[PDB]
């Protein structure tokens, strides 16, 4: 009937800020689309195979990255800048660690571990 379509390299590689984009669903397979019923309708199914997707899944379940260089130029003063992830999974992703090199005197405030 119908199994797979395929897209893993495209869409997971593509230009996203996310990333394994309907990736949990490739497992969870099940299936049930086989049958058909007669509300009076004319009844015509054929071939009822897979074929392409959406093929703009773009930017979704996964973290966001905005910042990717930060031009901080001359430090003189105190100086405050805001960084933000954006986690579109349906179970949330985990942090391991934020393992600081050479970050010494950088601080986060308001934020638990």
């Amino acid at each position: 009937e119908g199994i797979v379509a395929g897209i893993t390299p495209n869409i997971d590689a593509l230009e996203l800020n996310q990333d394994i984009s309907l990736a949990a669903v490739a497992a969870s397979t099940w299936g049930g689309a086989y049958g058909a019923h007669q509300p009076v309708e004319v009844i015509h199914s054929t071939y009822q195979a897979v074929h392409q997707s959406a093929l703009e899944e773009n930017y979704y379940n996964r973290l966001w990255l905005i910042p990717t260089a930060m031009e901080l130029g001359n430090v003189v003063s105190t100086q405050i800048r805001p960084a933000s992830v954006w986690n579109a999974y349906f179970s949330p992703r985990t942090l391991t660690a934020i393992d600081r090199e050479a970050a010494d005197g950088i601080t986060l405030s308001g934020q638990a571990s």
